[PDB]
């Protein structure tokens, strides 16, 4: 059938990426000083890779054994598929991004033109982005074809009660593991790999580049080493992790709400529950996500290799724009065939609160669709230095230096707003449209071009690591700034991705909190009508306090970050001013110890507050959790990016009579190591916090709801 | 009811106490006459528009809906402003006072005294006005209106049904709202453009030194210690204050057509309209023993022997204030709760002491988060004494390591707030919330003396400066301005404390206004709802949450703004001049921020409904409340830390020093964070949920989508 040819599809994104990365094989690359280094990189970043691969498999192994314990063996399966896919794709995205740098700045110089290096480190993302978004998508098709069809959890589609009190669809807990395994790894992940490369980042520019009097990423100081490599562990891997965690979680989000509505909507006719919803309608809805994943994915592939061979652009970041929007609007005319395809087969729209059935959430997954882009100029507005927040930033940099540190803290802040605005019409939108359902359709549609979001943002530390290794090679005045405007164009897009992640895991944690009430849900209750179930009281005192410590927990959370950064920072400040091997184990060190607790808390919060005082409160605790993380994040990245975009503008001489030489050019570097553990470290972690508390308070609720000790 | 004129009177007598005092050297005199000029000045210019917008705002309710909440609203802007104006006057003539009696007397205690009076007044004003305000609405409007009489939804010539006395008593807490509004946020940004260009002026290549009288920012500057600890944090208070008893008055008059049962054909009131009444009058009968507690305990400190150590005799007053509350109210509860009916369906979990267990535990929860703040900024301890040992590693590293500690800091005092909210409410409901509220800030008028103390001793370190001061007095001085800095961390911790359980308060009480007449037929859980279900309500939720931290930035801004344009008038003696320059700026500035913090729920609520404003007001509590607490306790820190240096505990590194200029930074990066944006966000959580609960009677029905 067609469905083999939709499973095609992730295959042929890997055969893809594997050429892209044959062809950066194939180029010359090589230079000696930057063949020594990366090399040196490679082996580190590998071998910090290697230990924390081996710490986290086993830990991971438990997880997977105790969901195999508590919840069906399936579960910890698709708990282990999932880890499986994630750590497959950072490793492939790192591996291809630390053989691309080099490339970058060669294309560069021996074309003299910036179009064949936009090309290269664009192949490089590319890579990443079809790796991330090729693994998820196998992992859980094979996960549907294994356990939903040859199994039959689909087939019998009943709630099961296991040891321990909980009560679930094999299905439904199977991809709710999956997802879990998912959020884990990454959390890891960018936790360990962002604590490491902020400190040799902030170490290098607050003392190599403003107490040595040295070049951004000079060669002499061991920070700047330490800080590529981090850029290699932790900006190139840890951001794959991250978007294919939120997109993972927007596609389990619309299944997991999809299964659970099957057992829910019934009606009681002569003493009998009659299912209102048919069974047949219930199953389409939950395989319509994953097609409309792949066709999105099919589009992504579609406008990269288009926009690679379409012409030579003098703007980066006016190709990464076409793409995006290439991508965006093919996604839309397919999914709108798939939806007529879905909406002829669909008569329990009244039933399911779709206006336009099929379509409704389809416009949704338009509109989510739109409010990325919008988002997505939003944070550009915010972050570059073309617009005029950025250029305010350096009239205060002009103003003085504490200035410029409120000032950015106020840029950040001021940038919370548009997007946000931007993302509660696109809630309205999506409810007006679906109901829930649609919310998390557009939970999906936001990232249904995960691919080329993945492949534009990881554009950026290929660019980082080009720059550093010209400054470190002393490169021409304007070829340093052209790889520092192509460094300032991936700070740009590291800003939109961290917009798109943190919208959609909003989209997706909406539907978690739709679904951990369709946990919540009892044979008896299955009778009561399904909005009286759908109730989460914002008055009862639980609900309240519990949203009030999420977030306390958020914003504790992100000060743990900041320490764990700063720690590191601390050990080689001290030691630049007293070897680039003992800065790069300073932060392995600080970074191998400090990375544990983040899971660990973000796992056992809601256990532990649902053991304690119910279920009501968990749900409190997770719509703070939610609305923390999504301002933070938010703040964090547009303010983060701002700093650096404007640290670029006045090294670019931008700002008159005023250069790298001058006080505001130190000024800028520190508010640019202030914002450095703020857009690379809080603001990622925050979202991926809020998914994984979701799903861990989504299966964890059956056995604390009505076992609770208060 | 007599309480109230005793806390005003003794006030006035104390004020005219301090007056008495000699006022000594004639150039003392000269720089309390250029900062009491300035104090006088700024007020005149926020009074102005101050009386613009209350008439304004006062029309708008009355014709919305009743005279009376209109005349509620003038009756608490009134007491407010003036219990400010009566404390700012009485510290600016204060601070001379103080500094000839430790002069003449080369001692501790007697300056030690004359300080505590000063704040005593103000202190004794915010208590003695509020309180009359309040008594004054339930006499006229409760009983001669018989509203209270009658106890039903009233519908206006608009069509709006509401019950009149809750409305009310929400307009009065609305006028005291506003002038904490104008107060905090406009003096807030007028005392750190002032510190900020004093310090600025003294880093610069041309300098003018910090606390010297030659500089007009140093006097500005002093002016704003004042004019932001002094009137600021007690409108702070005030306003938490009249929340927490609004919060449960409003709880009861709506609770009285929530529980109605339908037995047959006739519909009886589950709560008579005895219990309503005695749990409306309960909280007012509590703060106003609270208020007896805090003057006694403030007599006893004024007139106990003289004792050379200024802690513990601040500390004495506000475990005695505590105490007698504790005692006292118990007593109050038992009695005048006993003899009450349908307790239990309203959540009495130990029948009538079940809201003192609440109040008691309120009380507690202060003063754990007031010792949670000072552990975080003080140097004293492991926090502040690792920011000053980092100083030596980098400026960016102490930026980061402040950050990070104040985002630490946030968790403990909000785990006992936490516990606080569960306690209260197992005792006795979402009432019992309030009424711990209400226990907390019991003795709120001691909590207001002990914190406008800090800024005459800031001052007075000021001035001893200024006037280059005997070592020895100057010794005095400087540890009664150390002593004030770390009183004013504390009190800043308990202001925020106190205004994010008020905050939580307004909601429940928005929620109980969220009654409608076919609603009371309804189970009570079915009205008492707001469902996070619902997408309108998780998407306004991160709506107020982003409208927060919007609100946090633009402030920023708006103090750097404000310095730049003191700056240059300073470029351009009249110290009244260039402070008139600052006033007119800030005051222009803080149009946007009050536009957003009134204007977004109106606007939300006539687009999405109530739910959507409900969702707001919760992100907006959370947080509000998280960044107050961050941005307090890394100002406190990186001030303290930079003392900490200048109090040389770290060996070899002293004044000038790469890690004090580093320090330094911190100080200037966190002036504009203690002192600006927390206390702002402090009124901002309070007032959004005041302006919700108003207009939900309005935007519940009159929605566009
Ligand atoms: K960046
Ligand atoms: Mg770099
Ligand atoms: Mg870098
Ligand atoms: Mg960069
Ligand atoms: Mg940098
Ligand atoms: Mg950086
Ligand atoms: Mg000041
Ligand atoms: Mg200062
Ligand atoms: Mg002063
Ligand atoms: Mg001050
Ligand atoms: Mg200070």
């Amino acid at each position: 059938y067609v469905a083999a040819l939709f499973f095609l599809i992730p295959l042929v994104a890997l055969g893809f990426a594997a050429a892209n990365f044959a062809a950066v094989v194939r180029k010359p690359e090589g230079t000696e000083r930057m063949k020594e280094i990366s090399s040196y990189i490679r082996s580190g970043a590998d071998s910090f890779l290697a230990h924390e691969t081996k710490a986290i498999f086993k830990v991971a192994i438990v997880i997977a054994i105790l969901l195999m314990i508590f919840t069906t063996w399936q579960t910890g399966v698709a708990f282990l598929l999932g880890a499986v896919m994630s750590a497959s794709a950072g490793i492939v995205g790192m591996k291809m991004a630390t053989r691309a740098n080099v490339r970058v700045a060669e294309a560069a110089r021996t074309t003299k033109k910036i179009g064949p290096a936009l090309k290269v480190a664009y192949q490089g993302g590319s890579v990443m982005g079809l790796s991330v978004g090729g693994f998820a998508l196998l992992g859980l098709v094979l996960v549907y074809l294994i356990f939903g069809k040859w199994m039959g959890q689909v087939d019998n589609l009943n709630i099961y009660t296991n040891w321990l009190g909980i009560n679930f669809v094999p299905f439904a807990m199977t991809v709710s593991g999956y997802a879990l395994g998912c959020s884990i790894i990454a959390m890891f992940d960018r936790v360990g790999g962002g604590v490491y490369t902020k400190a040799a980042d902030m170490a290098a520019d607050l003392v190599g580049k403003t107490e040595l009097n040295l070049p951004e990423d000079d060669p002499r100081n061991p920070a700047t080493i330490a800080d590529n490599v981090g850029d290699n562990v932790g900006d190139v891997a840890g951001l794959g992790a991250d978007l294919l965690e939120s997109f993972v979680g927007a596609i389990v989000s619309s299944i997991i709400l999809a299964s659970y509505m099957f057992p829910i909507y019934v009606q009681k006719i002569g003493e009998n529950l009659v299912h209102q919803v048919p069974k047949e309608t219930i199953q389409a809805l939950i395989s319509y996500p994953i097609f409309f994943a792949l066709v999105g994915l099919g589009c992504s592939m579609l406008g990269i290799l288009y926009v690679i061979v379409k012409k030579p652009s003098d703007n980066p970041q006016r190709e990464l724009n076409i793409s995006l929007w290439t991508s965006a609007l093919l996604t839309v005319v397919l999914t709108a065939f798939l939806t007529y395809f879905y909406l002829k087969d669909l008569q329990g729209l009244d039933v399911l609160g779709f206006r336009f059935g099929a379509i409704s959430p389809w416009f949704s997954a338009i509109i989510g669709i739109f409010s990325g882009i919008l988002i997505g100029f939003w944070a550009e507005y915010y972050t570059s230095y073309r617009y005029k927040p950025t250029q305010f930033l350096g009239k205060s940099s002009i103003e003085g230096t504490g200035m410029v540190i409120s000032n950015g803290l106020s840029l950040g802040m001021k940038s919370v707003f548009p997007p946000t605005l931007t993302l509660v019409l696109g809630i309205l939108f999506a409810d007006y449209f679906a109901g829930l359902y649609g919310v998390a359709i557009a939970a999906l549609g936001m990232l249904s071009f995960v691919a080329t979001s993945v492949s534009v943002d990881s554009y950026g530390p290929i660019a980082d690591n080009a720059g550093g290794i010209s400054e470190m090679c002393e490169l021409d005045p304007e070829v340093r700034k052209i790889t520092d405007h192509l460094d300032a164009v991936g700070n740009t897009t590291a800003a939109i991705g961290k917009g798109f992640a943190i919208g959609s895991a909003i989209f997706a944690a909406l539907s978690l909190f739709a679904s951990y009430m369709f946990s919540q849900i009892s044979p008896s209750d299955i009778g009561k009508p399904p909005s009286l179930v759908l109730l989460l009281n914002m008055l009862d005192a639980r609900v309240i306090a519990g949203a009030l410590l999420g977030a306390a927990i958020t914003y504790y959370f992100s000060g743990y970050l900041i320490s764990a950064v700063t720690k590191a920072a601390m050990k080689m400040v001290d030691e630049i001013r007293r070897d680039y091997n003992r800065c790069i184990e300073i932060t392995s060190d600080n970074a191998l110890k400090q990375m544990g607790y983040p899971a660990f808390i973000a796992i056992l919060t809601p256990l532990v507050t649902g053991f304690l005082l119910g279920a009501e409160f968990v749900g409190g605790v997770l719509i703070g959790t939610v609305l923390s993380g999504a301002m933070l994040a938010i703040l964090t990245a547009n303010s983060g990016g701002a700093w650096d975009n404007a640290k670029k503008y006045l090294e670019a001489g931008n700002l008159e009579g005023y250069g790298k030489g001058s006080e505001p050019h130190k000024a800028l570097v520190i508010g640019d190591t202030v914002g450095d553990p703020l857009k690379d470290t809080v603001g990622p972690s925050l979202d991926i916090l809020i998914k994984i508390m979701s799903v861990v308070s989504v299966i964890a609720v059956s056995i604390f709801k009505h076992v609770h000790l208060f």
